[PDB]
């Protein structure tokens, strides 16, 4: 599998936190949390291809190519106990790549953190995610009123193009994903969703609990896709947390 990236190794820790992006989103809004982790926590971040240090990469063209690239690097992990977290495509990301450890043998994860996502079998207005081939402006809206681009960036356009192809590589992947009836992992389930996102959060809550077999919890946080500045930075706080009846 590709290198997971980790800010700040820990050969001394018993658990490893890793930690799946958003479409268009490398491990950039992740790596401030290697400040904060308990040392007994690794902080691993996958990187999608075709961004960051795999900006030289061919993008996945579809789900299962994407799936497979981070079950690859994972799995090298799982010697050790991990958790696995997703924001919002990478929530369901993350759900798929547990389901899939399951299936080939691995260890499965302490437990399975998803953030910012509806319940994957439940995929919203189709206006309020643009098409991979929709104009240029439309993706440039949705990521700025996400919070995905800065003022800064969509002030430049020979940035924001570069940003924009990113999106419409991982928007035509995530296209592609049909989630598959009865799938459902067997580990711990911590929803993390915010008050002011698209959806309401009693329906992520509610259509996310049947996805696992084991316990659950759900975390109404305030804010809206990135929660607030303050939460989104104390964020693994509620990865490293026990979920309520795991052990
Ligand atoms: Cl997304």
């Amino acid at each position: 599998g590709a290198a997971v990236q980790r800010p700040r190794p820990r050969p001394g820790a018993e658990r490893v936190l890793v930690c799946l992006s958003y479409c268009g989103g490398g491990t950039a809004p992740f790596r401030q949390w290697a400040e904060d982790l308990p040392e007994d926590v690794e902080l691993a971040l996958i990187c999608y291809p075709g961004r960051e240090a795999r900006f030289g990469a061919p993008f996945a063209r579809v789900w299962t190519e994407l799936r497979d690239d981070v079950v690859r690097s994972v799995r090298g992990l799982t010697g050790r106990p991990y958790i696995l977290f997703g924001h919002s495509m990478g929530s369901w990301m993350a759900f798929e790549t547990a389901a899939e450890l399951e299936r080939i043998g691995a260890a499965p994860p302490e437990a399975l953190v998803v953030s910012g996502g509806v319940a994957p079998h439940k995929r919203m207005p189709r206006e309020d995610t643009p098409r991979s081939d929709a104009d240029m402006d439309a993706l440039v809206r949705w990521m700025r009123d996400l919070g995905q681009v800065s003022p800064a960036i969509a002030a430049e356009p020979e940035l924001l193009k570069i940003a924009v192809d990113l999106l419409r590589a991982d928007l035509a992947v995530t296209e592609s994903y049909r989630f598959v009836d009865g799938t459902r992992v067997s580990v711990p389930l911590r929803v993390l969703y915010g008050t002011e996102d698209a959806a309401p959060f009693a329906d992520v809550e509610r259509h996310w609990r049947p996805l696992t077999a084991g316990p659950f919890q759900a975390v109404e946080l305030p804010g809206g896709h990135f929660y607030t500045p303050e939460v989104w930075a104390r964020l693994t706080e509620w990865c490293t947390l026990p979920v309520p009846g795991a052990a």
